[PDB]
């Protein structure tokens, strides 16, 4: 179970720094 | 231990959310999906 949640947080923290380069992207179209 | 790595996915689990509904809203305005 610990190296479970180990993995889980690098995921979600990986997915998050991808949803922020989206919106920074999107920010771009709307300039 | 386990208490802590718990916390922290379920801290970044609700960001996710989050900046997920943000770019939803960001493509309805530029008119992407």
């Amino acid at each position: 179970r610990m190296k479970q949640l180990e993995d889980k947080v690098e995921e979600l923290l990986s997915k998050n720094y991808h949803l922020e380069n989206e919106v920074a992207r999107l920010k771009k179209l709307v300039g």
